[PDB]
């Protein structure tokens, strides 16, 4: 249908989990969904529709960076009528308020991108999630015993940053971690009147430098997946 | 004590209600609090401490615009040990999702100010409130039967806007109303690790040109005062 | 009849002195004017009309910060037909060329605000006073034996500055002191074709850390008040 | 080795062809290379090493947008010792000087991204290719009888542009087409002292709305693949 | 002694008239000065020293645009010890407040240049003249019966403007005319603690389209030359 | 026929050499052209038409800085029908890849000017030369045995820079030297669909402070002049 998704109209459920890595999307479909069908694979960016506890759920990869995320989110909403979009992924922690295995809920997404200035009159758009989705994540995390850390993330155009000197100031201003898409997901969902939320798993701390083991990374990812799937049930 | 507040340290309770209008602050003290004492009056900017249903509450005026709000909020946090700041004020609606007398909870505060770029590396700071406070507002509104409208506000340096052609675009991006301080409150609370939230009551519609009458403004604002004081109980 | 002023049309004289602190405005009315009447008091922001040497003069408080000052100046000019606006205030000196008790005339007001970029095509607006008013101030200060220091001021959105390291650079470029409203007064008066000027009293030096005593401040303030009233005579 | 490439050091030849679409990279490996080996597959972003007319060549996908392209290019240069990077891809034409199936050589990449301002002192970085590579492309095109169109491209953060009213201005300034990665490839190669060039095939005209059929897209792209492989011989 | 001036140290008087056109500078020396000596001629940019009514005066061309003006002004102040710089020149009127043959005194110089943002913390520098020179010009014009028009000018990087649709907005904000150097003269003088002022003669009205005949242009410019030379006597 | 050129329509050949210094332009006409006629001299900015090896060639001075260069290039193209513009000049080297007597071909011109943001939607315009002209220079240089250094230059609004600390960063990003006009020449030629190229001879090194003697200055300049005239034959 679109240049970036070759799903049929109606192949997506109204609730979609998102992740930058299509191989992690494939992992979720294989391990946690029943009767998962691969509904799109343009550019090797996979998406699925399947069932979780008898409920329809879609998954979609969106690549790295705001520009990539924006393309997929725009088509999911405008063409495939996706209504709720829940991004899960990893991040680099920068605040002493979080450590390994923590799950962050981004109630705002700051950015060094110019995309929101281009969208929003050259002013400051405060990119935020849908509040109802954030309430649902908080309530589901509590039911599951997850100690959800809530604050801003900083969405960067740079994985190899030229501004590492600024990470301390970012953390002072309640930015818990750096990632690369949340500001784009949030601004696109605001633009198109859809519900979006970003959860981040702390696998690595950019300041204190601790990393999770390959085992621990699978453990903490599964914990975030279950949280996400449970709030969409 | 500070250049803008002449209270003694300890005169403020750790929870403070904020409003731009010190005469409205005084109105709250006299109508809704018991044992209210005026604790500060520099520049005619009144603040009070009293009790609501047996619990200590402080009230403080903060003037108009981000620069004025930032001064008072900075001093309340750094000198007077205030931990939770709840702003209530009026706003001008720009979205068809809200009408006169609606109460808005601002989950983000966009802005045309340069203050957050100066604070934050010339990048985009997503100015947001404390999540626990937003949860408490949502829950209290539900308990009180208030249909709380949740979205962004646009915090402007301009009461008399030069960009009225942009209001529809702002509304498209889930900005429900315009006011002039929330981005400053949120950024300062982020800077200084305090908890802040902004609620606004729709007194005028900037699109449909509807306005509240003098009597209706008092009654609508009373509803927001009760919501704020019940959140702080 | 405006949202921020509750005077009647015609209550203001065409010449108006301005200051951010309404209590200092009230001080001027009480000590220096004859038959002074309080003509507005919305938000406790006081204004007066009275006589000085048989001549009608008004006074108006405008609060702190460019956004607040702009609101009041806009309404004074557009609704209350004020034609000449003379702001007197305090400032923090940053230049070795001025010391305590000096009176500064701001022939330009630089700023870290975005307001003039929003007003002025995203270019650099050189915010300046009306020249005839500056001439009148120089001529009156001479007649009164006042050694008027003349130069730029820097109008900041920040009382608690994040750029104190930059004060020496400001002083190098002939900024004698920092305050928080002049650039908004000047830009608004240019927008609306009115005559404006800012005079500042050096009460404190942000570099040498010198400060006047409470009685020296009142004496220095009175000197500037007499200068202002004499140039409106 | 790197977080986005799981090839061994030494798996990449020093010359690498780049494309956003890893499935088109796989297609090139299978149709045009002999003895092609898949050497990386993190995030389904495939890369290959093989031979063309007896000469070793590598291929690598880089995803969509400047932030994604920058990640892969940085790791190719810094870890895998790639010295020459030739990007081929599709673009949307915006100039009447180019039609469908034309091949464009980008001698400059303008952008709406903030990435180069962050890299380059908040000034204007002229993102350009290596001249020797551009000479080689021009000569090879002549040899192959290709009518190579030479000019700037515009690298956008937006596939779904909010500034379509500006396409004619871009074309006036000798921007032949829009794509989404060249400015990031060029700036990264300049940062790290490597040789880069971008060639683009016109599959759609954004002004005339002409679009190639899926069949002739393949045939048109094959011509650009051969130009690229020939200039790397 | 500098790369753009080949005068000897001491060849300049401490008061210097400036004009963009070195041929008009030569005209002034030959028509209005006695004992004029050509003292510099690098790049054909002439400067002179002579006497007017027995008093020493220098003249110097500075070329077109802020960058050119800044070079010559910088060298005049730092190497040749010039203390007072009076620029005279033509301008394109944009305000109904001025007409042909009017002489404008620029009490501020707005600009579309980035030079002052580079100089001044990326904030807004209000580029202004020296007050004492402004007073002297006003007083001398009164003495000579000249109706001096006083306001801002807009110093553009563009003679062939791309923003002619904004001339009305510039005039609204008290910009009487456009020229191309005043903001650079003023900022350089501010940087280096020298006294500068710009006077401009209205030869063309960019809005009204009235224009001076070749004969009236020479008469009008002689009027401004006499004002300038009388000011420095 | 234009405000800055007093040549007749048709006095210019379609190929024009440019330099900032009109005395260098005059030097070229005297030493290398036959039957050279001075065709323009407004503001002492000289231009010539003559013959080199029996082919007509024009020369034009353009003064210092982007604003000045833009004026003359605009008039040459729009009024005098100039089609190919080859700028030759000096520059201050900043890279270890070049030394004194080197000739640089600027395949891009970065800048600290705001001019291209004003021209180009407030985005990043990659100012580049015409590729065919760059090819001609490269081939002509090779024929003459000149070791042409190819890369970016940085076009500054500042001769007396306030950002000397950034020169190493500029060199990292393949900026070989600083000059003051190339970005303006390139952007104007792009605007107006003309062919432009800039060559720079390294006379001074802004890093190591090496400089050429007066005799090596003329020798190096002559080598670049011959390159330029030979390219236009």
């Amino acid at each position: 249908m679109t240049p970036h998704i070759n799903a049929k109209i109606g192949d997506f459920y109204p609730q979609c989990l998102l992740c930058g890595d299509p191989l992690r999307v494939s992992y979720i479909a294989k391990k946690f969904l029943q009767d998962a069908k691969e509904i799109t694979n343009v550019r090797n960016m996979l998406g699925f529709s399947g069932k979780y506890k008898g409920r329809g759920i879609s998954l979609m990869g969106h690549g790295m960076g705001i520009a990539s995320c924006t393309i997929y989110v725009t088509e999911l909403i405008k063409t495939y009528q996706v209504k709720e979009l829940l991004r899960i992924g990893t991040c680099g922690a920068i605040s002493p308020k979080v450590g390994l295995k923590d799950i962050i809920m981004a109630t705002g997404a700051s950015t060094d991108s110019k995309t929101n200035r281009v969208r929003f009159l050259n002013h400051d758009l405060s990119a935020t999630p849908d509040f109802e989705l954030s309430l649902r994540a908080y309530q589901t995390a509590k039911r599951l015993g997850i100690d959800l850390k809530v604050g801003n993330v900083f969405s960067s155009d740079f994985f190899y940053s030229f501004e590492t000197h600024a990470f301390d100031l970012m953390a002072k201003y309640n930015h818990l971690a750096i990632e690369m898409e949340a500001a784009g997901l949030y601004a696109t969902a605001m633009e198109l009147n859809a519900k979006a939320l970003c959860l981040c798993s702390v696998s690595d701390h950019l300041i204190t430098k601790e990393a999770l083991s390959p085992k621990e990374r699978v453990e903490s990812f599964d914990n975030m997946i279950i949280l996400a799937l449970e709030m969409m049930s």
